C-alpha cells in the first residue's frame, strides 16, 4: 500500500508484460535479446525506486552502479533486434 | 510450446514469483535486495537457456558474460540481507 511498494510493482508489471512477449519469441536468440532488454529496464526501474525511497547506503550505492551498468548492454541489443526484423 | 520458449517461460515463472515476493517487502531496501537477486537469477536462467538453444554467436557470448559477471554480485546481496532486519 506504500508508495515505494506501489512503485516497485509498477516496474515489475512493465517488466512482466515485456518478459512474456519475449517468451513468445520462437527464435531463441530474439527471445534472449527481447528478454534481456526487459530485464535491464526492470533493473533500472528497481534501482531508481531504491534511490528514491531506500535508506541504506550500501543498497543505494549498488542501485546507482546498476543504473550506469545496464545502459551499455541495452544499446547493442536494440541494434541486434533492429537489424534482424 | 517450443522447447526454447518453454525453458524461457520456466525462468520467467521463477523470476516473477520472487519478484512479486520482493515487491511485497515493506522495507524498500529489502525489496531492492530481494528484487536484484531475483533479477540476477532470472538473467542467468535466460542466459543458460540461450546457451542451450541459441545459434547466434554474439548472444551466446553475451550470455556467457552474464553467467560470469552475475555470479559474484548475488553474494554481496545475500550478505546484506542475512545481516539485516
Ligand atoms: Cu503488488
Ligand atoms: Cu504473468
Ligand atoms: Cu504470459
Ligand atoms: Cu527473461
Ligand atoms: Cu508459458
Ligand atoms: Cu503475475
Ligand atoms: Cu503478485
Ligand atoms: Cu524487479
Amino acid at each position: 500500500s506504500s508508495a515505494s511498494s506501489q512503485e516497485y510493482m509498477a516496474g515489475m508489471k512493465n517488466m512482466h508484460e515485456k518478459m512474456m512477449a519475449a517468451v513468445n519469441e520462437s527464435n531463441p536468440d530474439k527471445a534472449f535479446a527481447k528478454g534481456m532488454i526487459a530485464h535491464h529496464e526492470g533493473a533500472i526501474a528497481m534501482a531508481e525506486t531504491e534511490l528514491k525511497y531506500g535508506k541504506d547506503p550500501e543498497m543505494r550505492k549498488l542501485a546507482q552502479d546498476i543504473i550506469k551498468a545496464q545502459k551499455g548492454e541495452i544499446e547493442q541489443m536494440n541494434k541486434w533486434l533492429d537489424s534482424h526484423k
